[PDB]
């Protein structure tokens, strides 16, 4: 083929392990998930994957997760692009609540509606939230104009700021020759798995992507696959 | 008053900062891991916050601004990493310890060599069992051919080194961004030789520690405007 792009979902949080909701929330990678992203440079490792450019989130399980990769693929010296706009769904007022709290607090059937929707947002963290001034305050979003730094997010809002970084930054970085490494979240990855594939917003929504594994694929010159994705490691996983 | 900092990384594995480790991709001990984690929490316990962050292509220091960023919890920060903040190429003593430079080639041209700002030592050769291992290495293959050294005097180095500084350095500095530098001995040498305006027998007078953070504070035109300062005990 002639472009090769690899991507990788970041592995478990501390916050995973409490049930909460992350979402902007910049929680750091349990050892558990360090460990799933020390078996994935691995698996890029034994089979010598060779990159150019690397692009992540500006949250640091990502970071932390492309960290180890390019450690175990002894490519530390390659540059590195972090974005905003690669960031896990804004998960708003949910935002630190766990499982409990929430099916609690909104009932079955509201949740199976954020679960199964693409374009129903959940509630909007207000100023009043814990984590407010936690998230929406960090310095690392004080270039954002006002519209951009989100209270809450469907799936296809995420989408909707993910997929601007696609086509202005890593697509021209593909069709230059550069072997890109995407490292982030499972609903900005989403949202790049649904522009490569064209999925309707049914199938995206079905699809949740392995954690810690690398996700291959093998593009033509119009970046469109040219056969379904391929994931690096042992015969089992 | 901008404020500037430096970092030097710490030990590297196999004794290598005592063997010229140079252009080789050494990586740090766990000692020198230790020392840039301790160098991280002096910053974060003085509250220091930077804007962007510029490293060398060699993995001991981009392993000690990755320690620094994770202790100061600003992982998010933008990275530059460039081979003009690569260490000294030692050429072919790349890879020797003393004993063994002295026995190759006498005390006197060792000490000359010392003591030289503009005498490189000599080529690393194909025969050298680092030859491929840097001079073929794909982070170079951008450099042309008169880029890539084969070995450099201090003011190799230097020289090769100021052009980033200028061109990409500075203007961040002049933006007001927060500048942290994690690099070499001899390329952070170029940097405080061009801050300071100091001498060639000065720079190669000057010996700055590993693992601590250096601070300087400029002025609109860039100038220290007091001697560098030290964060720790
Ligand atoms: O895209 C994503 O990020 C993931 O999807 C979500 C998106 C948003 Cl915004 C918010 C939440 C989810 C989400 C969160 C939690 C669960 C969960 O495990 O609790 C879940 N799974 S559930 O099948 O739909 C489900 C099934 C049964 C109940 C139930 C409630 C009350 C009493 C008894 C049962 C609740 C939920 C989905
Ligand atoms: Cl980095």
């Amino acid at each position: 083929a002639a472009y090769k792009l690899v991507l990788i979902r970041h592995g478990e949080s501390a916050w995973n392990l409490e049930n909460r909701f992350s979402g902007w929330y910049d929680a750091d990678l349990s050892p558990a998930g360090h460990e799933e992203a020390k078996r994935g440079g691995q698996a890029l490792r034994d089979a010598g994957y060779e990159f150019d450019i690397c692009f992540t989130s500006v949250q640091k399980r990502a970071i932390r997760t492309l960290w180890t990769v390019l450690d175990a693929i002894d490519q530390m010296w390659l540059p590195v692009v972090r974005t905003w706009r690669l960031n896990e769904r804004h998960y708003g007022g949910l935002t630190g609540l766990n499982k409990a709290e929430t099916a609690a607090k909104h009932g079955e059937a509201q949740v199976k509606i954020w679960r199964r929707s693409y374009d129903v947002p959940p509630p909007p963290m207000e100023p009043d939230h814990p984590f407010y001034s936690n998230i929406s305050k960090d310095r690392r979003y004080a270039d954002l104009t006002e519209d951009q730094l989100p209270s809450c997010e469907s799936l296809k809002d995420t989408i909707a700021r993910a997929l601007p970084f696609w086509n202005e930054e890593i697509v021209p970085q593909i069709k230059e020759g550069k072997r890109v490494l995407i490292a982030a979240h499972g609903n900005s990855l989403r949202g790049i798995v649904k522009h490569l594939e064209g999925l309707s917003e049914e199938a995206i929504m079905e699809l949740n992507l392995p954690t810690g594994i690398p996700i291959v694929y093998e593009l033509d010159k119009n970046l469109k696959p040219i056969k379904p994705m391929q994931f690096l490691g042992d015969e089992e996983t």
